[PDB]
């Protein structure tokens, strides 16, 4: 029979609306989940989501013939810039399904192979800044990371270079990016959006959507113009078409798709590489290990895709990053139709569920009890992980396609490091999670003693 949900504390009209009026939401919801547990409800004026925790019922929204992608409000408003690329388009759309096919062959694993040298660009770029640092001047690890990743999908995407390693101020376009994912993530926490005071929003928001589209429209004119052949994501939006409809991608679509690589690839991907490298140094022991194998395996001056592959416990320090802070902690999923959620939670069609992911990645009835620890060989064995047990990409059919993008990236360029650098945890870092639409360890800064192995 059917049981009832427990539910955090109310205030009034707004009734849980205000718990989410701080700086770190999802640490927030975290702690209320560890209060009341695997399931609790979340009501604001107007709406309502119920936050899941456990893997025996995420294992149940992650089944596609009873839940589908809903978009949170933060997608929402990030849709007035991205529009209908695939992260903030309904399975509905029929641009969904169309870009979907396009492009799912330019995001394998085999097409990793040609993304290849360019990401050595871009990591050879990193190296080279940290090598030609001063005796004790030190590194700002988020903002490094998150300049080598919107560089690399930059150029491996679309072949076109933001030198970020060239600058204190970022390209134009990052600049009107940053403060338009800023902006997005903002309307969240306001309360009174016609407000003259926010008018300079406004038209700063425009101006910003308007940068962004005039630089992208302008790439893809350029490229249709010259006939100049390529195989980067470009190439295969302006080339491929759907095999289902026959069609391919409109040019304003694609525009909409280029924003979503870099909004969606870049803090992400720069996290992980971040929160990776936090916990190394603060893991003396599997910091040597991973070093240990980079040093055994990266026998070039330049890493071959080959040997990128054969990193493997650098491939487990990385999962066990993203086990404990996923860099995108949520996903909300939708009803299709009434159906029973665990055997004793009825649900009506339309009904929101929100997959807090970093809970999740604390089951104790998956992980045991150890799960606060940082242990890469606890995936070792993945076969024995039960399914639904580790979401960091989400699930099903919209699962994040740039999983193996991501993953060689940072399996190279974290390869890279460990081979080149020894690191000091100098400042003795304390963590501090900032939650933006991803999470990044602020202010995280190291040492790094150059090896002096030639490149
Ligand atoms: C470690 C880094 C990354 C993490 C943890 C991650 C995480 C996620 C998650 C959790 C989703 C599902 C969102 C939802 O259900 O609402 C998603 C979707 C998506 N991500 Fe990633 N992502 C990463 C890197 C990247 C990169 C590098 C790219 C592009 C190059 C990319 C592109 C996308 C796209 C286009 C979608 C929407 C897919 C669809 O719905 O068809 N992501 N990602
Ligand atoms: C479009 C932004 C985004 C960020 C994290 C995951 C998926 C999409």
């Amino acid at each position: 029979t059917i049981k009832e949900m427990p539910q955090p504390k109310t205030f009034g009209e707004l009734k849980n609306l205000p718990l989410l009026n701080t700086d770190k939401p999802v640490q927030a919801l975290m702690k209320i989940a560890d209060e009341l547990g695997e399931i609790f409800k979340f009501e604001a004026p107007g709406r309502v989501t119920r936050y899941l925790s456990s893997q025996r019922l995420i294992k149940e929204a992650c089944d596609e013939s009873r839940f589908d992608k809903n978009l949170s409000q933060a997608l929402k408003f990030v849709r007035d810039f991205a529009g209908d690329g695939l992260a903030t388009s309904w399975t509905h759309e029929k641009n969904w399904k169309k870009a979907h096919n396009i492009l799912l062959p330019s995001f394998s694993q085999q097409a990793m192979k040609g993304y290849h040298a360019m990401m050595v660009d871009i990591a050879v770029q990193l190296v080279q800044k940290w090598e030609r640092l001063n005796a004790d001047e030190h590194i700002e690890v988020p903002e490094d990371m998150t300049r080598l990743t919107l560089d690399t999908i930059g150029l491996c995407g679309f072949n076109y270079r933001f030198n970020s390693f060239y600058r204190d101020q970022p390209h134009p376009f990052i600049t009107s990016m940053v403060r338009a994912l800023d902006e997005a993530m903002n309307k969240l926490q306001r309360a009174n959006p016609d407000d003259p005071a926010y008018d300079e929003n406004k038209r700063q928001f425009q101006e910003d959507i308007k940068v962004m589209n005039d630089l992208v429209d302008k790439i893809i004119a350029d490229r249709k113009a010259s006939g100049e052949q390529s195989d980067d994501l470009l190439a295969h939006m302006l080339n491929g078409k759907d095999p289902e409809t026959g069609e391919p991608l409109d040019d304003e679509n694609i525009r909409y798709q280029i924003i979503t690589f870099l909004i969606a690839g870049h803090e992400t991907t720069s996290g992980l590489l971040s929160f990776a490298l936090y916990f190394l140094v603060k893991n003396p022991h599997v910091l040597q290990k991973a070093a240990e194998e980079a040093a055994r395996v990266l026998v070039d001056p330049v890493p071959s895709y080959k040997q990128v592959k054969q990193l493997k416990y650098v491939g487990m320090v990385l999962n066990e990053a993203l086990r404990l802070w996923p860099t995108a902690p949520a996903f909300s999923l939708y009803a299709k139709e009434d159906t029973v959620l665990g055997g004793e939670y009825p649900l009506e069609k339309g009904d929101e569920l929100m997959v807090l992911i970093p809970q999740l990645h604390r089951d104790k009835t998956i992980w045991g009890d150890d799960v606060e620890e940082f242990r890469p060989e606890r995936f070792e064995n993945p076969s024995a992980i039960p399914q639904h047990a580790f979401k960091p990409f989400g699930n099903g059919q919209r699962a994040c396609i740039g999983q193996q993008f991501a993953l060689h990236e940072a399996t190279l360029v974290l390869g890279m490091m460990l081979k080149h650098f020894d690191f000091e945890d100098h400042t003795n870092y304390e963590l501090d999670i900032k939650e933006t639409l991803t999470l990044k360890p602020e202010g995280f800064v190291v040492k790094a003693k150059s090896k002096k192995i030639p490149l």
